[PDB]
């Protein structure tokens, strides 16, 4: 097998088709060329078309690709194509978004996104066309699996759910913040964190929400989650005070949602300086089982490493009502 470049399509009927070759760059592929045989695979991202089932034996997605029809159109017709509930091609989209995450934890912080229990690099695995009218993503420990969506979202394979769930993976493997409790709420929370991140790294600009790129126009939600202000879904709390012990992670995940918000537009810092700042808490303080407040302490240490201004996450700390004087003991 060599290396060989996909061209082809994605987006969806909201936000639009593009294509990788003119509006992005080619898709990192792999091929056999003693069988005309391409893979949806490279070192780092490995794409399985799940074929709407609920398991699979994680094989690349395979397709022809003859060298009179190097550079190849993806898709089991050579089209460039795997449309699916009004998505061009989830399974194009899952390969880039994998290569955006996986550049992103490298170019940033020199990491990973992604490891095995001994520390050895794992690759990204990303599970395509999940199930019948799917309406959900997850992560199961070892890979990121993406349903096709049904009347409510389409195709879930963006840069923002694929960056959520390898997130989930990145928070397992580091600090392994509990997914329940306040806890839990960090863990979604860097994961919709992360999500903002894959969109700055990608284009420079993120949408301050969580999915409006696959809802349905007609669903009537503009998105799954906003961090400027958690609440305008009906449910997430925008401080900590509002927590009770019956909130799902889903929505405690608005404190610190609002907090990332928050610090990454105090004047002079930017996405980036508090993704930083959340990064080095997660690789180097954060525990599993912390509290909000715990988080905050972790939060001004990564930052005091960083060499980042402590007053301006402090005022950010104290507008979600996050006790940081407890850090001083
Ligand atoms: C970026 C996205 C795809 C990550 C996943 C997620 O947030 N999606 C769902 C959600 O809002 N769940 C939710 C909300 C409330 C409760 Cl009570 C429970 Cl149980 C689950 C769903 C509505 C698409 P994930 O965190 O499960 O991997
Ligand atoms: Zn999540």
């Amino acid at each position: 097998k060599v290396q060989a470049k996909g061209m082809g399509f994605g987006g969806n009927r909201k936000i639009g088709e593009y294509q990788f070759g003119k509006d992005l760059p080619l898709l990192e592929i792999t091929r056999d060329s003693s069988v005309e045989m391409c893979f949806m695979e490279n070192t780092d991202v490995k794409v399985v078309d799940m074929g709407h089932k609920y398991y699979s034996n994680n094989k690349p997605m395979q397709f022809t690709c003859k060298e009179t029809p190097k550079t190849y159109y993806t898709g089991y017709s050579a089209d460039g194509y795997d449309r699916d509930n009004g998505a061009a091609s989830p399974t194009n989209d899952a390969l880039y978004a994998g290569y955006v995450i996986k550049h992103m934890y490298h170019d940033w912080y020199g990491v990973e996104a992604l490891t095995k229990s001994d520390g050895s690099p794992m690759q990204l695995v990303m599970r395509v066309h999940y199930g019948q009218g799917y309406e959900n993503a997850y992560w199961d420990g070892k890979q990121m699996t993406f349903g096709d969506g049904d009347t409510m979202m389409y195709p879930l394979v963006s840069l923002g759910v694929g960056g959520h769930e390898v997130s989930h993976g990145f928070t397992e493997q580091h600090s392994g913040l509990e997914y329940f409790g306040q806890s839990g709420g960090m863990n979604e929370s860097f994961s919709d964190m992360a999500a903002q991140a894959a969109e700055y790294y990608s284009v420079g600009k993120n949408s301050w929400q969580i999915g409006p790129e696959i809802m349905k126009e007609d669903s009537g939600y503009d998105a799954l989650r906003y961090m400027d202000k958690p609440s305008r879904d009906g449910m997430s709390i925008d401080v900590a005070d509002d927590y009770y012990g019956g909130l799902d992670v889903h929505y405690s995940s608005g404190v610190y949602n609002h907090l990332f918000y928050i610090l990454a537009n105090q004047p002079n810092w930017n996405l980036r300086m508090a993704f930083d700042v959340m990064v080095k808490a997660n690789m180097d303080y954060w525990t599993p089982y912390s509290t909000f407040d715990e988080g905050g302490c972790g939060m001004l240490s990564a930052a005091k490493d960083l060499g980042y201004n402590l007053d301006d996450i402090k005022k950010s700390l104290s507008e979600v009502t996050i006790n940081y004087q407890s850090c001083y003991v």
